[PDB]
């Protein structure tokens, strides 16, 4: 299925068992097609993201929405995108399979949950792309999800990692 | 119009200055307020500091050749009507030149090629139709392989300045 991970990255270079966190994050998505969107600290971590397709967002200061619109363009033909944050190195590989496997034919999105909280990454299907294209400001996943009826929102429970943003 | 500009800047010298301004710098000015991104590779680290005001795509496959960079920037404008492929080492093209090129874009044209005294140059304006064709490229080939494929009955030309024919380079 056409599922592409959009890693958002405008700390991040803080090691965890000798590997900088942004790198831990990037590889929990393994074989999945992904693209890293980078702004704030781009120059500081660029040499660490050179094995990746990286898009530098000049408009990062203008709010997370600009990073997500860009990242989206590279997958506009995909069935859905997985919006992950580079900030969370604890999301499990299993958590990912979960969020992806539970993406059924009537799901407009899939939201991970842990002990009563919704976390990330959020699986967003093609049907919503257009919606996130109108998005403006420092808004993002929350704002678009509120747009759908709970009847069309799927979910599954994952490790606590789906909630830990370091 | 849905016409995006892809400035191939992956394919060191681009940082050199011409009258106090970087070459890639000048090359960008020429396309003005047009929808554009610039693709870099091996010199992302040195390049970027001069592009903090532009959408920059780093190609991890820079070692494989110009086709990867073109497919990559092309992926960023997949829905648009056409893309103008520009080279970051050609800072002498003129705004007037560009307008002539994009304006010459008619429903008959599967591609618009800049010309100066019979000479076919760049930046070449490629239409949505060839998009699939270019995605078929491999290695360090480039779009001109495809331009030759298409028939003259659908390949528009338009006389421009000599900038369309000149590039800048470095001596080993």
């Amino acid at each position: 299925m056409n599922i592409g991970v959009i890693i958002l990255a405008a700390k991040l270079l803080a090691k965890i068992d000798n590997t900088p966190i942004i790198m831990r994050t990037i590889r929990i998505y393994g074989d999945l097609e992904k693209i890293i969107i980078v702004g704030k600290y781009v120059n500081e971590m660029l040499p660490l993201l050179m094995d990746q397709i990286v898009i530098y967002n000049p408009f990062w200061n203008e709010g997370i929405s600009t990073s997500l619109k860009l990242g989206l363009r590279f997958f506009k033909d995909y069935d859905a995108v997985l919006v992950a944050l580079g900030d969370m190195p604890f999301v499990t590989k299993e958590d990912v399979n979960k969020i992806i496997n539970t993406f059924k034919p009537n799901c407009k999105a899939v939201i991970p949950t842990h002990k009563g909280e919704r976390g990330n990454p959020v699986l967003i299907s093609k049907s919503l792309f257009n919606e996130i294209e109108k998005l403006r400001g420092d808004v993002g996943a929350r704002v678009i999800l509120n747009k759908i009826k709970i009847e069309e929102l799927c979910f599954i429970e994952c490790s606590e990692g789906v909630l830990i943003d370091i």
